[PDB]
């Protein structure tokens, strides 16, 4: 499985203006999915990380899936 | 929770070029993942489903998730 840095999660959710509640609404994982994520304390989904990876490079897609 | 169209996975698996297999490696979900979604027996995670819509519209972008 890819792997994924916490820091990485945090980068790009901030970067999509997101609170951690708001992520785990969008990408799944339960209420409190992206905290774990954020503390490193839980692998997110394969999709959620490959989606992640996407909207980095292409932030203005959240428009497409929000 | 946002619902998918099993149609609809098929649908883009397909123009992806993807045997269920690959997709199943490449969005997560365990080996049988895609073989159940398309035939409407369980349900994608929501990053899935997201990042579906995403190629749907913007199959190039598998060239960054592969």
């Amino acid at each position: 499985a890819e792997t994924v840095a916490p820091e990485f999660i945090v980068k790009v959710r901030k970067k999509l203006s997101l609170t951690q509640k708001e992520a785990s609404e969008i990408f799944g994982g339960g209420v409190n999915a992206f905290s774990r994520y954020e503390k490193g304390n839980a692998q997110p989904h394969p999709s959620t990380i490959k989606l992640l990876r996407v909207l980095d490079k292409h932030p203005e897609l959240l428009n497409e899936i929000r």
